[PDB]
């Protein structure tokens, strides 16, 4: 369980910041709304790895939701081709993601899904797929990302340097783009060391979340309501 842990009690993370007044306060507050947490490895890939695992776990046993998600995943090669990616270069990554969606359908256990996401090879193939899809979706909607995020940013360079490579840290743009690309609604809880309110953001603004994440160190862990 070196990439995604077993589930633990929310207060078990007090030991990560002992004798830190503000962290203890915010984690005690968080424990009033959430019951459990999984930790993720802090290797620069944890946003992609955590969102992929938590969303697929939320689909287990839901036959209509699985059918609709598979239908969207089967169209994602078209997104990649429209952005200029070549099939022979994304095939191995697409195939790995499609395989784990079929596991959700056919096997349906938490145990088997957690084993794939802790297999360094399968899990890193899945992460690389999600990074190419994120880049494709931004490139195909460049005017949207300039209008609503940052009129001055260089979209092609940003995707090349901060989205596609393994181990590159995320910001708000990648979260928004992958949420929209796969129709995943997620809520992020923000825990920093300032004497401020524990707060959160939903992606997209209006939606009922399927996934909850805890953000603290440039790091994302998985929460359970
Ligand atoms: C989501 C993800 O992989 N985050 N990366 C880390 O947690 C890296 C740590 C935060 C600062 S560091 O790079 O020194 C260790």
């Amino acid at each position: 369980f070196n990439l995604i842990s077993e589930k633990c009690d929310i207060l078990s993370i007090l030991r990560d910041h002992p004798e830190n007044r503000i962290y203890r306060r915010k984690i005690e507050e968080l424990s009033k709304r959430f019951t459990a947490i999984r930790k993720t490895k802090g290797d620069r890939n944890c946003f992609y790895r955590a969102l992929g695992y938590s969303y697929l776990e939320s689909l287990l046993g839901k036959s209509r939701e699985i059918f609709k998600f598979k239908e969207r995943v089967l169209q994602t090669p078209n997104d990649l081709l429209a952005a200029g990616f070549e099939e022979h270069k994304f095939r191995n990554f697409f195939n790995a993601f499609y395989s784990v969606v079929e596991l959700v359908e056919k096997d349906g256990s938490v145990s088997s899904l957690l084993k794939v996401f802790n297999d360094q090879s399968a899990s890193d193939h899945i992460v690389q797929f999600l990074r190419l899809l994120t880049s494709a979706f931004i490139r195909n909607r460049a005017d949207f990302f300039r209008h609503f995020i940052d009129e001055e940013m260089d979209i092609k360079d940003f995707c090349t340097h901060e989205v596609e490579p393994m181990a590159t840290e995320c910001d708000h743009i990648q979260i928004t783009a992958l949420s929209q690309a796969l129709s995943i609604a997620l809520q992020v809880e923000y825990v920093d060391e300032m004497d401020t309110a524990l707060n959160h953001h939903v992606f997209p603004e209006a939606a009922t979340p399927s996934v909850y994440l805890l953000y603290k160190t440039s790091h994302y862990n998985i929460l359970y309501a």
